[PDB]
């Protein structure tokens, strides 16, 4: 769920994930996809394309296990979907920290989603 | 659009719409309702029922004219659709802006806006 995926991206990155990726560009936080704006953004489109293929479970509200293990986000091994689930979010948390070079807070606050050029299918 | 909405809820209130509002409680910002946290949320949560009002115009990217004159949202009279779109956007900004005082940051980055209660229908 987003609380999983909160603490991952939080745990990877150092950062507040609503604060930091809540709004951020066009594919970071809640809104679709879009075409990415940078490096960042587009772990939250690679995400987001990991949630569409996730049929089973909740990426939004279904919980599942992970624990943080040599700082690593280790996903319990959980269900299949969940599984998935938790790799989808340890995944984007981890691009998003290895992006954090490029993290443009110009892109931080996007009101302006709907009007990202569209998104490629996943 | 959120041209208009994020530009009327700066004038108004002087904040950053997308980092202020963006993210805000379960009812400010993209996602869709939810209990409202607080007189802020719930001027959100108010404009988005607003806009399930709205037929013929995309609240998030048709553009409009409003102007601000004697530190007021004054709608343009585009058409109906959009007109009361403006109207909607006028009335969150405003209301954003009254409530101003009771703006609590804990609520601003909401990663969770998902396990929000659920709203009451509008």
């Amino acid at each position: 769920s987003l609380f999983e995926l909160g603490k991952m991206i939080l745990q990877e990155t150092g950062k507040n994930p609503a604060k930091s990726y809540g709004v951020y560009g066009c594919n970071c936080g809640v809104g679709g996809r879009g075409k990415p704006k940078d490096a960042t953004d587009r772990c939250c489109y690679v995400h987001k394309c990991c949630y569409k293929k996730l049929t089973g479970c909740d990426p939004k509200k279904d919980r599942y296990s992970y624990s943080w293990k040599d700082k690593t986000i280790v996903c319990g091994e959980n269900n299949s979907c969940l599984k998935e689930l938790c790799e989808c979010d340890k995944a984007v948390a981890i691009c998003l920290r290895e992006n954090l070079d490029t993290y443009n807070k110009k892109y931080r606050y996007n009101y302006l989603k709907p009007f990202c050029k569209k998104a490629d299918p996943c």
